[PDB]
């Protein structure tokens, strides 16, 4: 048994998923496509995907990209128009939190530039298939081609797919990792701290009381540590990802405003984003 | 051995067939992809495009594979914008073949239409047979390339003379003769001067004959004209076949080219035939 407000907690976290996460990528269109630095290359190999894009009519596009020898940098353009059409939707999570758009507009702004990139793994990692080693996105996938776990990225995603989450610890992750107090240009420091400790403390309650099988022991440190993981992933691929656009500008202007290539009038399309609406 | 004119008449259809096949497809480009997205009419129509069911593959200059599933069963549309391309990037071909022999240009305009009119399906398969691979079940055509899908294939006409042909193993002037022989056809419809193309005809067929009992062993080959003749007069029943088949599917489901309606008859011989009217001047 949950508290009346954890369990509207979640519930509005819940609401705020569905209503925020294209599970299905329907509405994903005009994406660029591959037409028809040695500390670069090293992090490329790891992650390296083929596409797969399924139709309405049956037919199926697969790309199997080249092999290693500017041509790992030709699925770049396409990954970014994904990771901008998944933190689209993120910010419209934010935005139907009730807690979140009470900040100032310059805490919001602060919140999701650190946790976009954590926010869309974690909706990734609902899409990840352990098997396959795919990404199903509805009309698009992205299958892999031991020594991978190496990675952190590719190993974080089998670690957190391996505790088998329900949406609710998945949802509350999110808010979690989005309601961080030390994140760079946070001024309500002690406010958003107090918004993640109950957050922490509904996905704790949660736990206790739908999880009595000894395969979730310690699941509640165990997301706890995951979180902390992908937080230092985020700065790892951030500062890497710097690299390539510093050699191969390929990042959308609102992956851009996120890198910092006053906050509202530097992160144009963020702020303008955070007053629309549905 | 081969007579002085004979060889000049191999040496010229060599000629042609050098400048006139991009064997690499090096220049086919800017060409239509499947995009990412009474009854009896429809009824006909599904039953001709199950027959040739070929994957589309794509390789890149940088290493990258590009492949197209097609789909099951207005979704068996998707492959025509792109093979009405292919087709009229090999159309454009043959008629460039055909003017550059000597015994084509001699002939009047409209017979060089009639003869190109009712050829130039046939002598497209026979230019597809030399980039075919009978093992694979594949036509490579340099970047691009059409894997087949499923005795299941041998069914269709069109399948089957591809692999039969291959079997032969014909050398490049052989095949050339072909092209010839198929191209000089007096009975196409439309042709006045019969007498000067039937001559014409028997004189490649009287050069492609000699060509193989001077050039192949006694008993192994002695039947291998005839092999070719047969396979020359099947492949003018799958034109026939094909003709029929690209009408019906034309007037449900408008795909083809400005060129292609000329050749297959829809809407003075130079009248209704004004492109590859055009196409011959130049
Ligand atoms: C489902 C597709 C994804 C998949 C899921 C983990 O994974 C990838 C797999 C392969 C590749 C290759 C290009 C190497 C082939 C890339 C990825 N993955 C990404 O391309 C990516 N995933 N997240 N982000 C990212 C997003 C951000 O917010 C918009 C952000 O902040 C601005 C920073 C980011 O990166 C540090 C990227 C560029
Ligand atoms: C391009 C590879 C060589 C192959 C030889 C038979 O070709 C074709 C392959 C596939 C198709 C489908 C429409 C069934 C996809 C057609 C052709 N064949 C023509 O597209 C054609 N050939 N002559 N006229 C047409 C419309």
């Amino acid at each position: 048994g949950l508290t009346e407000e954890q369990r509207m907690m979640i519930r509005e976290l819940m609401d705020a998923q569905m209503k925020t996460f294209d599970t299905t990528f329907s509405h994903f269109k005009n994406f660029r496509l591959p037409g028809v630095w040695s500390q670069v290359r090293k992090d490329l190999c790891s992650l390296k995907v083929s596409l797969q894009l399924r139709g309405e009519d049956g037919s199926v596009w697969n790309y199997k990209p080249p092999a290693d020898s500017k041509e790992i940098f030709s699925l770049l353009p396409h990954m970014a128009d994904m990771s901008t059409y998944m933190f689209k939707g993120i910010i419209s999570f934010a935005k139907v939190i009730s807690y979140f758009r009470d900040l100032p507009i310059e805490d919001q702004i602060s919140l999701l530039k650190g946790a976009a990139f954590e926010l869309c793994q974690l909706r990734f990692n609902t899409v990840f298939n352990a098997e396959t080693g795919t990404w199903e996105c509805g009309r698009l996938s992205y299958c892999l081609e031991q020594q991978l776990l190496l990675e952190p990225m590719l190993k974080f995603h089998y670690m957190l797919k391996k505790l088998q989450l329900h949406e609710e610890e998945y949802v509350l992750m999110q808010a979690i990792s989005l309601f961080s107090p030390d994140r760079p240009g946070v001024l309500q420091h002690r406010v958003v701290d107090q918004l993640q400790e109950q957050f922490a403390i509904t996905l704790k309650s949660y736990i206790e009381c739908n999880r009595p099988q000894p395969a979730h022991r310690f699941l509640f440190l165990k997301i706890m540590a995951m979180l902390t993981e992908l937080r230092s992933i985020n700065a790892q691929h951030t500062q890497r990802l710097l690299r390539i656009q510093d050699i191969h500008p390929f990042a959308t202007p609102l992956m851009q405003e996120l890198f910092g290539i006053s906050l509202t009038e530097r992160h144009k399309i963020l702020h303008r984003l955070l007053q629309e609406g549905s």
